[PDB]
């Protein structure tokens, strides 16, 4: 299978870039992540921070989650992020987005041994 945090690698990940490339970065990264394989992913954020940078937010600011449960985590600073949005002309399998880059703060909500982000849950 995948684990969790493997999972959150793959679908919000990417320290490659300082902040995102072209209009086109969605478009690319949403079909190379797999997040369009069986339907076209409504909303989805990709950081741009390292590993050890994103996995340090689950020892930092405890804020409820938007389902309301206890475990997520908000980043003390501020972090390089892209928002992707499917726009109205995406139909799959050609699913189109909408690239917008910010610098936000990131709510992660990590689970496990070791304690591991496992889903991105918002940016503020």
């Amino acid at each position: 299978k995948e684990t969790a945090a493997a999972k959150f690698e793959r679908q919000h990940m990417d320290s490659s870039t300082s902040a995102a490339s072209s209009s086109n970065y969605c478009n690319q990264m949403m079909k190379s992540r797999n997040l369009t394989k069986d339907r076209c992913k409504p909303v989805n954020t990709f950081v741009h921070e390292s590993l050890a940078d994103v996995q340090a937010v689950c020892s930092q600011k405890n804020v409820a989650c938007k389902n309301g449960q206890t475990n997520c985590y908000q980043s003390y600073s501020t972090m390089s992020i892209t928002d992707c949005r499917e726009t109205g002309s995406s139909k799959y399998p050609n699913c189109a987005y909408k690239t917008t880059q910010a610098n936000k703060h990131i709510i992660v909500a990590c689970e496990g041994n070791p304690y591991v982000p496992v889903h991105f849950d918002a940016s503020v």
